[PDB]
């Protein structure tokens, strides 16, 4: 797997930096913005 930044509407996924998809936690991805999704 899961990801606990698919479907949120608040700033979690800003916890997130990320600069490669191995930054994110849990399968969660980095996005286009620098921040896991």
């Amino acid at each position: 797997x899961g990801c606990i930044l698919n479907g949120r509407t608040d700033l979690g996924t800003l916890l997130f930096r990320c600069r490669r998809d191995s930054d994110c936690p849990g399968a969660c991805i980095c996005r286009g913005n620098g921040y896991c999704g």
